[PDB]
């Protein structure tokens, strides 16, 4: 399947490679739930979620997006960001290359977010003609500057390294070779804090958002029906 | 008259030159209308708003600030900012000069702001003894990080160059004899976005502050009356 | 007493040394608010907050909160960042070493907070296995970016120098040994805006802050009771 998941002591570990780009469609959301519930039986101190040698994620399955099967997908994918958002647990994102659309969401519903110099992060729908869902303007929201959302958004704009760190879209620069050595390293050091006042207050932290993902989530069929 | 307006391919260019320091006065504000109502005549792709070669904008004209005048004068001044935010195409400013007061609201009220390093971007109102208007503050909180927010408004704060970048002031330093020309660049590149997903993003992007906008421009008679 | 308040001109100089970690117990508390009294009698121009030699502050007296005087301690503490947030005249935090927990929250009640590059400041709450109050994630929420915000608190992140000033936990680095005289300085500098603007543009600037901070305030008991 597409989806790899270990479990190193500490932390779970679950790693997307279809063998192309990592398109989040039915089957790859499928795998991922199904290894966040095998995080959740081992019940893991953090977990770590990684892309494969040449992507994060480069979206959605779009022949898929170009009614019901466009609206499922699109609900599960939002729904993904939801269940890493409002995880009890620390959860790091190695990035270990671009992230696009759907694939820069996914980026943006972790804890700590590591990426390479050169990874390109974009949320691209303006430029290819699609729209924004409302709860991805959530997690863009949650996590952008002010103006990088304003850009992020309505431009479609590029970021990457030093402009990727600005802007919001991660937290953390490291060479290419380490992106997943590091993302285990630091979801290692964030087990190590104390699980229930990182809940609690993560959740805090995120209210609002929360709601209006769930908001966002529930209003798909009013745009996409 | 003090605005110029000329039709590019895919873009409008405006200019601002009162021979002065293009004081967002009666007669500026009603040259920008009918320029921007040029530009929706020829449907242009994108739209430019230029300073001239000393300054953006100095802002208000403070004659008429220091009752009926005065309060028509802010409004129209908040509805340009309101026009400008919701504006169906991508909006570039070329920030060519200093951007003081209303020279800064209306600096941020594109979508993308192109300055010079040595180009000082500041609301100067309290440093004078002037309350920042709350459609103004609504303008500066959509853009500004929320320190620079709080610095910006309540200190007087002054940047420039990496400063405002890093603030939200600005979205790209150029050099100053290419300010014009690059925001002219990037307006043709912003006119090859989808229009329709652009527009859609852009609202989504900036709803509550469009509202509080409009609310701010309602109770201008409650605080300048 | 652990607090020194000095009336300079134009400006009032409140400095924290109770001789260890200036801890925000009932005692200092207590010294904090009769000095901001004196201040407020004087009807300074700006007022500055300074730490000791070692530190800005720890944070709370964690003996007392490890229910009634835990309560009574928290309650304090936030109505003291009320207090600064909404005080009517600039004031100025020098940050003379590191600022932990309620240490960071106070730093965060000021307009202008400078620092020298070596002094963490934290919220160290989650690392410690305390949640977050309601009260300090607004305070955080006010001026942290909104990736900053989400690290800070969730993941007990600690800042310095650049990351400090580009996260906004402070507004300008300086030299250790100027950090209290730059302070100084630049609330000199503050009392000469206009007092009256000042005011009513740091309150609209602060309002639903306020107000929720007020709400944490209020529901304190119903967490530490
Ligand atoms: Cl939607
Ligand atoms: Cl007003
Ligand atoms: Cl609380
Ligand atoms: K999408
Ligand atoms: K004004
Ligand atoms: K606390």
């Amino acid at each position: 399947g597409p989806v790899t998941y270990t479990h190193d002591d500490a932390i779970g570990v679950i790693r997307m490679d279809d063998g192309k780009v990592n398109v989040l469609g039915p089957t790859m959301q499928q795998a991922l739930n199904e290894a966040i519930d095998a995080a959740d039986r081992d019940n893991v101190g953090a977990l770590v979620i990684a892309g494969n040698h040449r992507v994060f994620s480069g979206g959605f399955d779009l022949k898929v997006l170009t009614a019901k099967p466009a609206i499922d997908m699109l609900r599960g994918g939002f729904e993904l960001s939801y269940r890493l958002l409002s995880y009890p647990k620390p959860v790091v994102i190695a990035c270990t290359g671009h992230a696009i659309a759907m694939g820069a969401f996914l980026l943006c519903s972790g804890d700590h977010r590591v990426a390479a110099h050169a990874y390109n992060v974009q949320a691209n729908e303006v430029a290819i003609g699609m729209t924004i869902p409302y709860a991805a303007m959530e997690v863009l929201k949650l996590r952008l500057t002010p103006s990088a959302y304003q850009q992020a958004a309505g431009l479609a704009k590029t970021f990457f390294g030093e402009t990727a760190l600005a802007a919001g879209f991660i937290d953390e620069i490291s060479l290419p070779e380490v992106v997943l050595s590091r993302a285990e390293e630091a979801a290692r050091e964030f087990a190590g804090l104390n699980q229930q006042a990182h809940n609690a207050t993560k959740l805090r932290a995120r209210a609002e958002a929360l709601k209006a993902i769930r908001a966002g989530i529930d209003g798909i069929e009013a745009e996409f029906g």
